[PDB]
């Protein structure tokens, strides 16, 4: 007897997506480098359909072709390790899938090089942690069409589900696609988290709200058009207390770290010529938030202001409140201009209310805020930016003037609000016909005789100023 | 008879810094892939002690030895191309100079293969534009200090000096550690011509200026604490007319372009973990202007405010010249400290106050700002952020109130003040001992069980929240 599946990688992402599969009605084949935590699996988890292998001839054995093998190692050099322990024992047609947080040109390397030798390679995000990953991930694969349309069966019985009953899962595009796409979810977290965190300083520094009435607060939002997997853990974060009764999230260090994806969506912002503020802006704010001994250092010789009167309590939660949404419409129309770019550099034809369906659930960033997503993608499929959209449009006509006062608010209080600012800056630029940038243009041809255009003649021109 | 030096790219610096040699004195040698230009250079150029040479092979053979090549190639397959075709011309001990604004991970990879065939390698930024190449850029050079002493005569008589006499060249350090100092350069240029943009933005906002006021505001700023070369060039520029009486100031698309090295620095703060957001959000500023049809057809459908009322106008250009030089602070406090980053991460030892001294003269961020960098790093050499320093410290208790007056005005007014505000957010979470990111770090254990370590006791600890 022979499995339609195996994993290999049983830490706890690959575990638990073996148990997801088996909890499909699968039988599936798993395996471990370590033979130790393939064990430990096995005897946490009786009665369920998991087949253990030792050897990875074994393991390879045991699948029916076209093998269909899910790696959840390491990045980096476990992952190719791991293809190459494959290798040897598979056969053309073969499916690898790295559901690892691979970046994406690792990926279109291993695709080009695996496909020359007659193999297979998706590379999948998952989002949704580890409890995600048991009872039902956002799925984002990459890689060759018929590859993902022979797994399709299993990954969407596996996928979360969306209100509308479809699965969090589609074919993303070729190659790297897929990692492409996860590394823009992440991207997209970092800043959703960056915002809120913003809106927190600003409740606790201007209202001085207890962590009581903060909890109450994203409690309220929650039950609105904010509603998010993110904004309902922070309700949560708020209540949690520690033994002495006092509060958990206040005895906790504020040096944020990161593993990556946030660092790699700027940089290929970068590289694709994105104006994507609000997300870098993110990175930034979780890169001074680690330099800690400076930031103590500092507080103790430079000077600011402090808090201002922030005058009624309801209003100032509800301007906050529309500069979040606000905020995270402006964040989400960069991201998907973003898409747009990649899409356009490595040939992916991305289709992006494919892409915003399936963060309707599973992934970190889920909210109801992806249908409106959704919605404007499927009346306008290759809209230019999402502010444009009618429903984006009349958000930013209404709240922006709060985020225009919490803004002004803040910063003559010192309350930092990079991502806030930067919300307002895009705005502001984007939707103004001229910029400085005339100036600009004319200092580089002035020390540089770098050539400018005109707005009034077709060509490139050159002063002797 | 044999050339003393040679440059290989005629393109405008290169042109003009072989020019520069000449002046000193020497015969150069000169050669350019696309010849004509070779030629264009002999031809404007008559009387001047250049020699115009048309294969690589007789360009090479016209150097005395060891030979002195500098290329001025442009970044990237170009110069390694061109580095590649003079190799089998030359003998072990000649000394390969490339100015270009090479990547410089690419530098670091070349000065130990040239260096290992018996060359001497040099990789060096030059910074001034057209007129700096000419009479006298900034140089940046690094790679091994034996290398570097092979050069250095000739570069300190092409260099610019700094109005107190001293050349602006200084051996920066090893490998490639010239060309990212040349690059940070860059990155800080972009900030300064972004930072320059938002004061015209909030002039022209807030008080209607005409090009001519606009041209009298920046000159007044020019003969104070501001004085620079970029506000030297942009009071030049706001009186400029073309020959139908256009200001071109006016007719000019606002598309600004980009070679790089901005991009550049920015993805090595990424990779490094620096903030360093005003130089970062001047390139997305570029790129934002890049979408210009974008843009056009946004502001025929998304709403906005008028701007507010300004106020008693001299006080108003007073706060946006304080918030300006501000700016310029954050903006080289944030450079400098990824400097010191890169030093540290690919061990360089760099010379803070060197740096700056250099930058007094000769490349397009000369101001006499520098020399209020200099002072403080020749103070307190390693002085973790130039905000600490009295000078800087004291400017900000000064000037922060029209900083954040400036910002609020451009924000309620719909002026977008990129940089002004990331100067501002930047400033007030520098100095906070306490960040939101207590919360972040609780959502990280949350959902991905990540872990986070306390204020209170030793350890990582992670909790079920629920
Ligand atoms: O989508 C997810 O399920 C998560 O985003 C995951 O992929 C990520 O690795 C960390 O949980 C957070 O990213 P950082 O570690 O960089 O904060
Ligand atoms: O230091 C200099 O002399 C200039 O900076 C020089 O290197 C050139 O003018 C760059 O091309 C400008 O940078 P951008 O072309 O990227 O605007």
């Amino acid at each position: 007897s022979k499995q339609q599946i195996g994993v290999v990688g049983m830490a706890v992402m690959g575990r638990n997506l073996a148990l997801n599969i088996e909890s499909r009605g699968y039988t599936v084949s798993i395996f471990n480098r370590s033979r130790e935590k393939t064990e430990e699996v096995i005897a946490e988890n009786p009665g369920k359909k998991l087949v253990p292998y030792y050897t990875v001839k074994e393991f390879v054995e045991s699948l029916e072709t076209p093998r269909r093998i899910l790696l959840m190692v390491k990045a980096g050099a476990g992952t190719d390790a791991a293809i190459d322990s494959l290798k040897p024992y598979l056969d053309k047609g073969d499916i690898i899938i790295d559901g690892g947080n691979t970046f994406f040109q690792d990926t279109i390397r291993r695709n080009r090089e695996l496909s020359a030798e007659g193999f297979n390679f998706i590379g999948t995000g998952v989002s949704g942690g580890e409890e995600g990953a048991l009872k039902g991930p956002s799925i984002m694969p990459g890689g060759q069409k018929e590859a993902y349309e022979l797994v399709a069966p299993i990954l969407t019985k596996i996928a979360a589900v969306a209100e509308d009953g479809e699965p969090c899962v589609t074919y993303i595009g070729a190659d790297g696609a897929g990692h492409y796409v996860k590394m823009v979810h992440n991207g997209i977290e970092y800043g959703d988290m960056q915002l809120i965190a913003e809106a927190y300083s600003l409740l606790k520094g201007g209202l001085n709200l207890t962590n009581e009435e903060l909890a109450q607060t994203f409690t309220e939002w929650n039950n609105g058009e904010l509603s998010s997997y993110l904004i309902d853990i922070t309700k949560d974060i708020f209540t949690k207390k520690d033994e002495d009764g006092n509060y958990l999230v206040d005895v906790i260090l504020d040096e944020a770290a990161n593993k990556g994806t946030g660092k790699w969506t700027s940089q290929s912002a970068l590289d694709l010529g994105e104006p994507l503020s609000l997300i870098t802006e993110s990175v930034f704010a979780r890169y001074i938030s680690s330099l800690k001994d400076q930031r103590v250092a500092a507080s103790k010789v430079l000077s600011g202001p402090q808090a201002q009167p922030a005058g009624d309590k309801a209003e100032f939660i509800e301007k906050v409140r529309r500069a979040l949404y606000l905020g995270k419409i402006v964040s989400y129309a960069q991201g998907f201009s973003q898409l747009r770019a990649a899409s356009e550099e490595y040939n992916w034809d991305l289709n992006y209310g494919e892409i915003a369906k399936i963060f309707r659930a599973g992934c970190i960033i889920r909210a109801q805020f992806l249908q409106k997503i959704t919605d404007a993608c499927a009346e306008n499929p290759q809209i230019a930016n999402l502010l444009l959209a009618p429903y984006f449009k009349q958000i930013a006509d209404d709240y922006q003037q709060a985020l225009r006062d919490v803004v002004a608010y803040a910063v003559q209080n010192g309350i930092p609000v990079p991502t806030f600012s930067a919300a307002v800056a895009y705005y502001d630029s984007y939707r103004a016909a001229v910029l400085p940038a005339n100036l600009i243009q004319a200092q580089r041809d002035y020390f540089g005789a770098h050539t400018y255009k005109r707005i009034d003649k077709e060509g490139v021109f050159h002063t002797e100023w």
